[PDB]
């Protein structure tokens, strides 16, 4: 039942490590998960749809892991807060790299993926904005940019800066030194007057 | 001769406004530029290759426009310098939006496009890094992040922040208020101590 479903997915993920969706056939995922062609079609209606579901696993992994953090305020200095917020991306997407990458690539095509990714970003940008407003009201950060706008840029930086490093792009900040980077950019711009 | 070539391209660009490469045929670009199917193939060996050449026009437009600026130091305060540097992106890519978008989308596929875009970024990040080192040596910016690393993140933010706004994404900073945004992020992080 679900046994079968999950293998389709685990297999989806592992063939994705070394090659893009396109050059993975549909008998590719079947053969791997040890099921017949049409046994697959019962479970997922197209390969695109497999990739969708895995991305969904990942995003929610990162959604959930992110809300736990929100509800558990770490007890630390503002800089070490932001870092620990940002890190939850580095750890999640930085674990399922293969899916992470393909997901991004296929925003181009899937109006479903484009949506799925958008929704999550809006959620966290809005939340991030919410923080900054509060950081300004607690008095500890000054009122320079519209918060929601700042957040968007900062968050979009992350999405791109992070996924550049994962795919190991040319050019890109190495996994090691990233974070410290974004984190630095986050503090200096949130708390910075001029 | 070149008459014919250029029309293929102008047409390439205008059909791209309202729909993606994929759903533009090859008789699409011919019919538009008023030439026969194989007359086209003499000029460009595939549609992908048309898109390549237009992206090249744009990048170099922005490359050139960017080096003029470099060689003509604007006479203004550091903040109004960075802005006028960044603006040269907003104006270029923000003019050929259609090409700008498709180019990005098709980094996924074209190892030629991926290269073409990379090279340009490396160039400007390296240059941007070069500035910051100097800004630190003239004493006016403090030595916090490795410059080249900072530059990368800042530049990758731009690429993504900008092209999000162009395609008018959900979520994205509106064209109006962008710049002021990135610019703010640039100053606060370059000149910011903590």
């Amino acid at each position: 039942g679900d046994d079968r479903e999950l293998a389709i997915l685990a297999t989806a993920e592992n063939l994705l490590e070394d090659r893009p969706l396109a050059d993975i056939s549909v008998d590719d995922l079947a053969k791997g998960a040890g099921i017949s062609r049409p046994t697959f079609y019962f479970y997922f209606p197209s390969k695109e749809a497999v990739l969708l579901t895995l991305l969904d696993r990942v995003v929610n992994q990162a959604d959930m892991a992110l809300q736990t953090l929100a509800e558990n305020p770490a007890d630390t200095d503002r800089e070490n807060m932001w870092r620990t917020w940002i890190n939850v991306f580095f750890e999640t997407f930085g674990s399922h790299k293969a899916v992470t990458r393909a997901g991004q690539a296929a925003r181009a095509t899937s109006v479903e993926v484009a949506e799925l990714w958008s929704t999550f970003m809006q959620k966290w940008i809005a939340y991030t904005a919410a923080v900054i407003d509060a950081e300004r009201d607690r008095g500890a950060a000054p009122r320079t940019l519209p918060a929601h706008e700042l957040a968007t840029a900062l968050n979009l930086m992350n999405e791109r800066t992070l996924f550049a490093s994962f795919a190991g792009e040319q050019p890109s900040v190495p996994e090691a030194r990233v974070l410290d980077t974004l984190v630095h950019i986050w503090v200096t711009s949130i708390y910075g007057e001029n």
